[PDB]
């Protein structure tokens, strides 16, 4: 299991070449801190693929979702968040929007996103899994470890 | 009277063509949730017109103010907010800025805006009432119903 | 000593030509309100110069740091913030990013910045002191007085 560590401490440990994400995210989950092995999904205003991924058991994993930063539909709501938590995921990093914000703060999982929108995403299943996602100058690679807190996100 | 309903539930009810506003607003009022018939005012760094509108009795109405999103002056402060609350308005959606943020959280009315600025708006009265206002892909039409919560805004 | 006053009240006192900053900052410190004589430092992803400035005794001063608004490195963390507080500074206005957000809320000093990033700044000492800094339509001049609260910042 991966033990969480403040991003600032990781930076002190890693040095000048630390992989720190510059993108400013908002916190939505019941946990402000989380760390775990990275899994990825790229999609667009559709969440059937990411939901299937989060349906699988996870050893405290972190799912990075690249929804092109769209604020038009909610990629994650309280249904998918609870599902993720129930299967073992420790955190979700959403390059897009979420819904049920009031409820998300009450789910024991980390959740970062750019904003909110009650409009639902489609469920065609379109998208790609296990791809590399580059956000804020950092590339999220499947298998690498993500650490997230109020300061930012570090990938090791 | 219009009974509030979470925007996410309205979306579930309405379907894919739901009129959901994509613009990200900050919450400032004592109420995080509100719903009511829409009234509108378009102006620019001037709030004499919107104040006169909010001076009239309202059956739990919602005033949508298009101030072109300016963050230069406060369209609404604790004086106008309290006035609105005292005359029956349930919520104010400000496409601009507000002042007295610390006090606004203590006024029993919903308030959304893009930001804050202590600089005051002028009081010439310039502007237009009852016009259609399109923000974040949604057109706020006088008479339609607005629902607002932590996720967004729905117009029915 | 300078006694704090709400920015809205200062605006009422000063009138239409009040110097009010339009730039939207996030609050990070233990104090949401502060006021004091202005000192300045311009730098870029380097904080050795501003740290030396904050190392000097201050009569409740306010340090305005222009880091070009970079969100790539933290200009101020809990070490520099505590140092500033320990030497007498009442507030820091950072046109850039900070780190140790969770800890900053527990330091008795005002702190405003554009965002966060755990990545550290360099310590070459590069930069300029006592320069005029113009942000959001307001010029921060050394010697002038800055007042900061939840609504904005006024310079007198």
């Amino acid at each position: 299991a991966i033990s969480f560590r403040p991003t600032a401490d990781l930076v002190d440990d890693i040095g000048p070449d630390v992989r720190s994400c510059d993108l400013q995210f908002r916190q939505f989950g019941g946990r402000s801190q989380f760390a775990g092995p990275i899994s990825t999904v790229r999609c667009f205003q559709d969440n059937a693929l990411l939901k299937s991924v989060l349906s699988q058991p996870s050893a405290g994993g972190v799912l990075v979702i690249d929804g092109a930063g769209s604020l038009h539909t909610a990629l994650v709501g309280d249904v998918i968040a609870e599902l993720a938590r129930s299967t073992g995921w420790t955190g979700l990093i959403v390059h897009g929007a979420v819904r049920d914000a009031a409820a998300l703060r009450g789910i024991d999982i980390g959740i970062k996103a750019l904003g909110t929108n009650p409009r639902k995403s489609t469920k065609t299943g379109a998208g790609e899994r296990d791809v590399e996602i580059t956000l804020g100058g950092v590339t999220f690679v499947p298998g690498d470890i993500a650490y997230s807190d109020d300061d930012g996100i570090i990938v090791v």
